[PDB]
Protein backbone atom coordinates (compact mmCIF):
# COMPACT_ATOMS: atom_id res chain seq x y z
CA UNK A 1 0.00 0.00 0.00
CA UNK A 2 2.85 2.45 0.80
CA UNK A 3 4.74 1.81 -2.83
CA UNK A 4 1.94 2.23 -4.37
CA UNK A 5 0.76 5.21 -2.77
CA UNK A 6 4.26 6.85 -3.42
CA UNK A 7 4.08 5.38 -7.25
CA UNK A 8 0.80 7.38 -7.12
CA UNK A 9 2.01 10.84 -6.09
CA UNK A 10 5.35 10.57 -7.93
CA UNK A 11 3.02 10.58 -10.95
CA UNK A 12 1.91 13.75 -10.94
CA UNK A 13 2.86 17.82 -10.91
CA UNK A 14 1.48 20.76 -10.16
CA UNK A 15 -1.28 22.59 -13.06
CA UNK A 16 1.15 25.00 -14.55
CA UNK A 17 1.70 27.45 -17.35
CA UNK A 18 4.56 25.00 -20.05
CA UNK A 19 5.19 28.31 -22.14
CA UNK A 20 7.04 30.83 -20.58
CA UNK A 21 10.98 31.29 -21.15
CA UNK A 22 11.31 30.27 -17.58
CA UNK A 23 11.48 26.95 -15.92
CA UNK A 24 7.70 25.81 -14.91
CA UNK A 25 7.28 25.65 -11.32
CA UNK A 26 7.50 21.98 -9.98
CA UNK A 27 6.37 20.42 -7.04
CA UNK A 28 7.86 17.07 -8.00
CA UNK A 29 11.80 16.20 -7.99
CA UNK A 30 11.63 13.92 -10.87
CA UNK A 31 10.45 16.86 -13.21
CA UNK A 32 11.70 20.29 -14.32
CA UNK A 33 14.33 22.76 -13.46
CA UNK A 34 16.82 20.76 -10.99
CA UNK A 35 16.77 21.42 -7.16
CA UNK A 36 19.48 24.28 -6.44
CA UNK A 37 22.37 23.00 -3.97
CA UNK A 38 21.60 25.48 -1.56
CA UNK A 39 18.20 24.04 -0.85
CA UNK A 40 19.48 20.28 0.02
CA UNK A 41 18.37 20.23 3.52
CA UNK A 42 14.49 21.12 2.67
CA UNK A 43 14.37 18.38 -0.02
CA UNK A 44 11.74 16.36 1.71
CA UNK A 45 9.06 19.64 1.55
CA UNK A 46 8.55 20.13 -2.21
CA UNK A 47 5.17 18.57 -3.09
CA UNK A 48 1.83 18.72 -2.49
CA UNK A 49 0.25 17.84 0.67
CA UNK A 50 -3.09 18.08 2.16
CA UNK A 51 -4.80 17.09 5.21
CA UNK A 52 -6.56 18.59 8.60
CA UNK A 53 -5.60 20.27 11.44
CA UNK A 54 -6.88 21.72 15.14
CA UNK A 55 -6.89 24.85 16.19
CA UNK A 56 -6.94 26.74 19.45
CA UNK A 57 -9.37 29.12 19.52
CA UNK A 58 -11.66 32.04 21.64
CA UNK A 59 -14.19 29.02 21.86
CA UNK A 60 -12.10 25.90 22.14
CA UNK A 61 -10.61 23.91 19.84
CA UNK A 62 -11.56 23.74 16.33
CA UNK A 63 -10.73 21.51 13.02
CA UNK A 64 -9.40 22.67 9.72
CA UNK A 65 -8.28 21.19 6.44
CA UNK A 66 -5.22 22.79 4.47
CA UNK A 67 -3.22 22.30 1.06
CA UNK A 68 0.48 23.18 1.02
CA UNK A 69 2.27 23.73 -2.27
CA UNK A 70 5.71 23.75 -2.29
CA UNK A 71 7.51 24.03 -5.38
CA UNK A 72 11.17 25.17 -6.98
CA UNK A 73 11.84 27.30 -10.46
CA UNK A 74 15.62 25.88 -10.04
CA UNK A 75 16.48 29.38 -8.22
CA UNK A 76 18.22 29.60 -4.57
CA UNK A 77 14.35 29.47 -3.05
CA UNK A 78 11.39 27.01 -2.25
CA UNK A 79 7.49 28.57 -3.25
CA UNK A 80 5.61 28.14 -0.46
CA UNK A 81 1.59 28.01 -0.56
CA UNK A 82 -0.85 27.28 2.00
CA UNK A 83 -4.25 27.55 2.00
CA UNK A 84 -6.97 26.28 4.96
CA UNK A 85 -10.46 26.36 5.20
CA UNK A 86 -12.50 25.77 8.68
CA UNK A 87 -14.62 22.31 8.98
CA UNK A 88 -17.37 22.16 11.37
CA UNK A 89 -16.95 20.23 14.38
CA UNK A 90 -18.25 17.35 12.55
CA UNK A 91 -16.12 17.45 10.17
CA UNK A 92 -17.99 19.11 7.34
CA UNK A 93 -16.68 21.87 4.86
CA UNK A 94 -17.83 25.66 6.89
CA UNK A 95 -16.49 28.64 5.39
CA UNK A 96 -12.62 29.66 3.93
CA UNK A 97 -9.56 29.84 5.95
CA UNK A 98 -6.15 31.72 6.39
CA UNK A 99 -3.90 31.95 3.23
CA UNK A 100 0.11 32.72 3.26
CA UNK A 101 2.10 32.93 0.45
CA UNK A 102 6.18 33.21 0.26
CA UNK A 103 9.46 31.88 0.09
CA UNK A 104 11.87 29.43 1.57
CA UNK A 105 15.55 30.25 1.31
CA UNK A 106 18.43 28.50 3.18
CA UNK A 107 21.39 30.31 3.86
CA UNK A 108 20.11 28.97 8.83
CA UNK A 109 16.26 29.06 6.96
CA UNK A 110 14.84 31.88 6.42
CA UNK A 111 10.62 31.77 5.43
CA UNK A 112 9.08 34.82 4.44
CA UNK A 113 5.41 35.59 3.90
CA UNK A 114 2.44 37.32 2.93
CA UNK A 115 -1.03 36.91 4.34
CA UNK A 116 -4.51 37.13 3.57
CA UNK A 117 -5.61 38.37 6.52
CA UNK A 118 -3.80 41.60 5.95
CA UNK A 119 0.54 41.07 7.49
CA UNK A 120 3.51 40.53 6.23
CA UNK A 121 6.21 38.09 8.79
CA UNK A 122 9.43 37.15 8.52
CA UNK A 123 10.49 33.49 10.25
CA UNK A 124 14.31 32.70 11.05
CA UNK A 125 15.79 28.87 12.02
CA UNK A 126 17.54 25.98 11.63
CA UNK A 127 17.37 22.14 10.16
CA UNK A 128 16.66 19.84 13.42
CA UNK A 129 16.71 16.48 11.43
CA UNK A 130 17.22 15.92 7.41
CA UNK A 131 13.94 16.22 7.48
CA UNK A 132 12.59 18.82 10.35
CA UNK A 133 13.15 22.53 10.73
CA UNK A 134 12.35 24.82 13.47
CA UNK A 135 11.47 28.54 12.74
CA UNK A 136 10.49 31.41 15.04
CA UNK A 137 9.49 34.94 14.09
CA UNK A 138 11.45 38.23 13.99
CA UNK A 139 9.27 40.26 12.24
CA UNK A 140 5.21 41.32 11.21
CA UNK A 141 4.03 44.28 9.74
CA UNK A 142 0.59 45.01 9.38
CA UNK A 143 -1.65 47.49 6.90
CA UNK A 144 -4.59 49.44 8.68
CA UNK A 145 -7.49 46.71 8.08
CA UNK A 146 -4.61 43.99 9.06
CA UNK A 147 -5.45 41.54 12.01
CA UNK A 148 -3.29 41.74 15.05
CA UNK A 149 -1.11 39.01 15.99
CA UNK A 150 1.93 37.99 17.92
CA UNK A 151 5.15 36.31 16.87
CA UNK A 152 5.14 32.15 16.60
CA UNK A 153 6.90 29.03 16.49
CA UNK A 154 6.95 26.56 13.57
CA UNK A 155 7.88 23.50 13.85
CA UNK A 156 7.61 21.06 10.46
CA UNK A 157 8.64 17.77 10.00
CA UNK A 158 8.28 14.59 7.91
CA UNK A 159 6.61 11.68 10.65
CA UNK A 160 6.76 7.85 10.08
CA UNK A 161 4.61 7.13 6.95
CA UNK A 162 5.92 10.17 4.90
CA UNK A 163 3.30 12.69 5.85
CA UNK A 164 4.64 16.37 6.83
CA UNK A 165 3.35 17.30 10.14
CA UNK A 166 3.90 20.61 11.91
CA UNK A 167 3.19 22.51 15.60
CA UNK A 168 2.47 26.59 15.62
CA UNK A 169 2.95 27.93 18.86
CA UNK A 170 2.02 31.50 19.79
CA UNK A 171 3.45 33.82 22.18
CA UNK A 172 0.63 34.62 24.75
CA UNK A 173 0.26 38.03 26.31
CA UNK A 174 2.51 36.48 29.80
CA UNK A 175 5.25 35.35 26.90
CA UNK A 176 4.52 31.88 27.49
CA UNK A 177 4.93 30.04 23.63
CA UNK A 178 1.39 28.29 23.86
CA UNK A 179 -0.30 25.90 21.76
CA UNK A 180 -2.08 27.62 18.74
CA UNK A 181 -2.49 24.90 15.77
CA UNK A 182 -1.22 21.66 14.61
CA UNK A 183 -1.84 19.54 11.44
CA UNK A 184 -0.68 16.24 9.72
CA UNK A 185 -0.86 16.28 5.80
CA UNK A 186 -0.50 13.42 3.47
CA UNK A 187 1.31 13.61 0.32
CA UNK A 188 -0.05 14.29 -2.51
CA UNK A 189 1.82 15.10 -5.53
CA UNK A 190 5.91 14.27 -5.53
CA UNK B 1 -8.47 42.46 -33.99
CA UNK B 2 -9.02 44.52 -30.41
CA UNK B 3 -12.25 41.97 -30.17
CA UNK B 4 -10.77 39.02 -31.42
CA UNK B 5 -8.05 39.63 -28.68
CA UNK B 6 -10.58 39.76 -25.54
CA UNK B 7 -12.49 36.74 -26.86
CA UNK B 8 -9.39 34.68 -26.86
CA UNK B 9 -8.31 36.18 -23.32
CA UNK B 10 -11.75 35.66 -22.35
CA UNK B 11 -11.80 31.68 -23.13
CA UNK B 12 -8.26 31.30 -20.72
CA UNK B 13 -7.77 30.67 -17.03
CA UNK B 14 -4.72 30.48 -14.83
CA UNK B 15 -4.01 26.35 -14.35
CA UNK B 16 -5.69 25.01 -10.80
CA UNK B 17 -6.34 22.32 -9.13
CA UNK B 18 -10.40 21.80 -9.08
CA UNK B 19 -10.59 19.24 -6.30
CA UNK B 20 -10.40 21.39 -3.21
CA UNK B 21 -13.43 22.32 -1.18
CA UNK B 22 -12.56 25.69 -1.33
CA UNK B 23 -13.16 28.02 -4.62
CA UNK B 24 -10.69 27.49 -7.44
CA UNK B 25 -8.24 30.14 -7.85
CA UNK B 26 -9.47 32.57 -11.15
CA UNK B 27 -8.26 34.92 -13.05
CA UNK B 28 -11.01 35.33 -15.59
CA UNK B 29 -14.38 36.91 -13.75
CA UNK B 30 -16.12 35.02 -15.86
CA UNK B 31 -15.45 32.05 -14.09
CA UNK B 32 -15.68 30.86 -10.62
CA UNK B 33 -16.03 32.38 -7.18
CA UNK B 34 -18.04 35.77 -7.08
CA UNK B 35 -15.87 38.65 -6.31
CA UNK B 36 -15.61 40.00 -3.35
CA UNK B 37 -17.58 43.22 -3.33
CA UNK B 38 -14.73 44.93 -1.18
CA UNK B 39 -12.38 44.67 -4.16
CA UNK B 40 -14.63 46.14 -7.09
CA UNK B 41 -11.95 48.96 -7.49
CA UNK B 42 -9.26 46.68 -8.29
CA UNK B 43 -11.19 44.56 -10.50
CA UNK B 44 -8.96 45.71 -14.02
CA UNK B 45 -6.23 44.18 -12.39
CA UNK B 46 -7.23 40.34 -12.37
CA UNK B 47 -5.86 38.38 -15.25
CA UNK B 48 -2.64 36.69 -16.29
CA UNK B 49 -0.39 39.63 -17.74
CA UNK B 50 2.72 39.23 -20.11
CA UNK B 51 4.97 41.53 -21.09
CA UNK B 52 8.88 43.14 -21.52
CA UNK B 53 9.75 45.92 -19.06
CA UNK B 54 13.34 48.35 -18.57
CA UNK B 55 15.16 48.56 -15.90
CA UNK B 56 17.66 51.53 -14.54
CA UNK B 57 20.79 49.45 -13.48
CA UNK B 58 24.64 50.57 -12.23
CA UNK B 59 25.87 49.98 -15.78
CA UNK B 60 22.63 51.48 -17.50
CA UNK B 61 19.69 50.08 -18.54
CA UNK B 62 18.10 46.72 -19.14
CA UNK B 63 15.52 44.77 -20.62
CA UNK B 64 13.34 42.21 -18.96
CA UNK B 65 10.17 40.13 -19.23
CA UNK B 66 7.65 39.18 -16.97
CA UNK B 67 4.13 37.47 -15.86
CA UNK B 68 2.06 38.98 -13.31
CA UNK B 69 -0.88 36.62 -12.16
CA UNK B 70 -3.69 38.60 -10.34
CA UNK B 71 -6.38 35.78 -9.40
CA UNK B 72 -9.04 35.55 -6.44
CA UNK B 73 -10.55 33.01 -4.60
CA UNK B 74 -14.10 34.56 -3.37
CA UNK B 75 -11.84 35.95 -0.49
CA UNK B 76 -11.80 39.87 0.73
CA UNK B 77 -8.60 39.81 -0.86
CA UNK B 78 -6.57 38.86 -4.72
CA UNK B 79 -3.62 36.88 -4.91
CA UNK B 80 -0.81 38.46 -6.53
CA UNK B 81 2.27 36.64 -7.92
CA UNK B 82 5.47 38.24 -10.37
CA UNK B 83 8.14 36.88 -11.98
CA UNK B 84 10.14 38.47 -14.31
CA UNK B 85 13.99 37.43 -16.14
CA UNK B 86 16.32 39.06 -17.57
CA UNK B 87 16.95 39.59 -21.09
CA UNK B 88 20.13 40.59 -23.36
CA UNK B 89 19.68 43.97 -24.81
CA UNK B 90 19.28 42.51 -27.64
CA UNK B 91 16.17 40.88 -26.49
CA UNK B 92 17.17 37.36 -25.88
CA UNK B 93 16.48 35.29 -22.51
CA UNK B 94 19.66 35.34 -20.58
CA UNK B 95 18.65 34.57 -16.74
CA UNK B 96 15.84 34.68 -14.38
CA UNK B 97 15.11 37.66 -12.65
CA UNK B 98 12.87 38.54 -9.46
CA UNK B 99 9.81 36.61 -8.11
CA UNK B 100 7.45 38.52 -5.49
CA UNK B 101 3.95 36.72 -4.18
CA UNK B 102 1.24 38.17 -2.21
CA UNK B 103 -2.15 39.75 -1.84
CA UNK B 104 -3.75 42.85 -2.38
CA UNK B 105 -6.73 44.10 0.07
CA UNK B 106 -9.38 47.12 -0.36
CA UNK B 107 -10.35 48.90 2.72
CA UNK B 108 -6.99 52.25 0.95
CA UNK B 109 -5.37 49.82 -0.95
CA UNK B 110 -2.64 47.53 0.93
CA UNK B 111 -0.19 45.22 -1.32
CA UNK B 112 1.54 42.35 1.39
CA UNK B 113 4.12 41.27 -0.59
CA UNK B 114 7.55 38.52 -0.42
CA UNK B 115 9.99 38.55 -1.78
CA UNK B 116 12.20 35.37 -3.64
CA UNK B 117 15.23 38.11 -2.83
CA UNK B 118 14.85 37.42 0.62
CA UNK B 119 12.97 40.03 2.16
CA UNK B 120 9.17 41.08 2.71
CA UNK B 121 7.36 44.72 2.41
CA UNK B 122 4.33 46.52 2.81
CA UNK B 123 2.94 48.96 0.73
CA UNK B 124 0.01 51.15 1.16
CA UNK B 125 -2.21 53.37 -1.28
CA UNK B 126 -4.58 54.82 -3.28
CA UNK B 127 -6.87 54.58 -6.12
CA UNK B 128 -6.08 57.49 -8.53
CA UNK B 129 -9.20 56.67 -11.00
CA UNK B 130 -11.29 53.33 -11.73
CA UNK B 131 -7.96 51.69 -13.33
CA UNK B 132 -5.11 53.23 -12.03
CA UNK B 133 -3.63 52.50 -8.53
CA UNK B 134 -0.59 54.00 -6.88
CA UNK B 135 1.50 52.30 -3.66
CA UNK B 136 4.27 53.28 -1.14
CA UNK B 137 6.37 51.04 0.98
CA UNK B 138 5.59 51.52 4.57
CA UNK B 139 7.86 48.39 5.48
CA UNK B 140 10.53 46.51 4.54
CA UNK B 141 12.38 43.28 7.02
CA UNK B 142 15.18 41.21 5.53
CA UNK B 143 16.43 38.08 6.05
CA UNK B 144 20.12 37.67 7.07
CA UNK B 145 20.80 36.50 3.40
CA UNK B 146 18.40 38.96 1.84
CA UNK B 147 19.28 41.66 -0.96
CA UNK B 148 19.56 45.24 0.86
CA UNK B 149 16.96 47.45 -0.48
CA UNK B 150 14.77 51.07 -0.20
CA UNK B 151 11.13 51.98 -0.20
CA UNK B 152 9.87 52.62 -3.47
CA UNK B 153 6.42 54.13 -5.18
CA UNK B 154 4.82 51.98 -7.81
CA UNK B 155 2.05 53.34 -9.95
CA UNK B 156 -0.10 50.86 -12.18
CA UNK B 157 -2.60 51.17 -14.72
CA UNK B 158 -4.89 50.14 -17.60
CA UNK B 159 -3.61 52.05 -20.96
CA UNK B 160 -5.28 52.64 -23.89
CA UNK B 161 -5.86 49.15 -26.02
CA UNK B 162 -6.34 47.24 -22.11
CA UNK B 163 -2.75 47.27 -21.33
CA UNK B 164 -1.24 46.94 -18.01
CA UNK B 165 1.47 49.54 -17.49
CA UNK B 166 3.41 50.21 -14.05
CA UNK B 167 6.22 52.65 -12.59
CA UNK B 168 8.23 51.29 -9.98
CA UNK B 169 10.55 54.59 -8.80
CA UNK B 170 12.49 54.34 -5.75
CA UNK B 171 14.18 56.34 -3.38
CA UNK B 172 17.90 56.95 -3.64
CA UNK B 173 20.47 57.95 -1.11
CA UNK B 174 20.03 61.79 -1.42
CA UNK B 175 15.84 61.20 -0.36
CA UNK B 176 14.63 61.77 -3.88
CA UNK B 177 12.24 59.17 -5.56
CA UNK B 178 14.54 58.30 -9.46
CA UNK B 179 13.01 56.49 -11.80
CA UNK B 180 13.91 52.30 -11.08
CA UNK B 181 11.70 49.97 -13.69
CA UNK B 182 8.92 50.00 -15.76
CA UNK B 183 6.95 47.71 -17.70
CA UNK B 184 3.71 47.68 -20.52
CA UNK B 185 2.09 44.08 -20.46
CA UNK B 186 -0.07 42.49 -22.53
CA UNK B 187 -3.41 40.84 -21.17
CA UNK B 188 -2.59 36.87 -21.66
CA UNK B 189 -6.13 35.46 -19.50
CA UNK B 190 -9.24 37.37 -18.11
Amino acid sequence: AAVERAKATAARNIPAFDDLPVPADTANLREGADLNNALLALLPLVGVWRGEGEGRGPDGDYRFGQQIVVSHDGGDYLNWESRSWRLTATGDYQEPGLREAGFWRFVAIELLLAHSAGYVELFYGRPRTQSSWELVTDALARSRSGVLVGGAKRLYGIVEGGDLAYVEERVDADGGLVPHLSARLSRFVG
